[PDB]
């Protein structure tokens, strides 16, 4: 077994229908990696194309400071294995939950830093003619003095000829629901805005219904933080009903409210 041979398993750090994720030490180099171990999906299935999307996303992307680095992927024992960078801070979702527990919070500055960093990740992905299509707190990872990195590339697809597996409904732009895939990068932008709103301590986002539609009308969820009207206005245009009115990733990262 390659997994057993090359790595020592330390701790399970995730589980779901996707399988399990393990913090592991690679014996050769002594470095820590996050390894996902999944049952190999049925051929030609939803699970397979999603798994495929991730490998071939990696084939294109290479390496960037705001994308979780991919090292290797292989299959054995009717299981799939994906070896990624280990981010010692967990996901943004984990951080948000912990914030709520010990009633801490991300400062307004920290929200802007989060927005800029993931924005840089998106600009790179978009520059490679790809879109993430599943941006949300649980897919943003934290290293350490803090670095935010985009992970979980299972929904990544091409801007040109996309195979769109829709992401979490809570973060999904209406035009994607409407099967309008002519501006998918702006769907990532929509999702990032709501991701920041979650980090800002907004109540849980709706899966559907009235509240759901209200958001897609360009109405921000309620936010207990005292945020500047300017930063607030930036988050609002990011969820504008017209995706062409939303800023591109590159327009986002060179925005005044964010800089520096
Ligand atoms: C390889 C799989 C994707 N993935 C990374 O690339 C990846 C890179 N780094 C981390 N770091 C990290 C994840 C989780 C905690 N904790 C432990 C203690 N608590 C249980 C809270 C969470 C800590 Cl400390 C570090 N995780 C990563 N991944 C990861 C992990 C779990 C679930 C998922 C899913 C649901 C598939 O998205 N992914
Ligand atoms: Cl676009």
């Amino acid at each position: 077994s390659r997994y057993t041979t090359e790595f020592h398993e330390l701790e399970k750090i995730g589980s779901g229908e996707f399988g399990s994720v393990f913090k592991c030490v690679k014996r050769l180099d002594g470095c820590i990696y996050a390894i996902k171990r999944s049952k190999k999906p049925l051929a030609g299935s939803v699970d397979e194309q999603n798994a495929l999307r991730e490998v071939y996303a990696h084939a294109v992307l290479g390496q960037h400071s705001h994308v979780v680095r991919y090292f290797s992927a292989w299959a054995e024992d009717d299981h799939m294995l994906i070896q990624n960078e280990y981010c010692n801070g967990g996901s943004l979702a984990d951080a948000i939950s912990e914030n709520y527990r010990i009633m801490s919070y991300f400062k307004e500055a920290e929200l802007k830093d989060l927005l800029l960093q993931v924005g840089r990740g998106l600009r790179y992905i978009h520059s490679m003619s790809l879109v993430h299509m599943d941006i949300k707190p649980s897919n943003i990872f934290i290293s350490r003095k803090v670095m935010f990195k985009i992970g979980d590339l299972g929904h990544v697809t091409r801007i040109s000829s996309p195979q769109v597996e829709e992401g979490d409904s809570r973060f999904l732009a209406n035009e994607v629901l409407q099967e309008n895939y002519t501006h998918l990068p702006k769907a990532d932008i929509f999702a990032l805005a709501l991701t920041v709103v979650c980090a800002a301590g907004a109540e849980p986002l709706p899966r559907n219904g009235d509240q759901w539609h209200e958001i897609r009308q360009g109405r921000l969820p309620r936010i207990p933080q005292v945020l500047s009207q300017e930063f607030t206005e930036l988050l609002k245009v990011m969820i504008h009903p017209d995706p062409e009115r939303r800023p591109s990733a590159m327009a986002l990262v060179k925005h005044s409210v964010l800089l520096s």
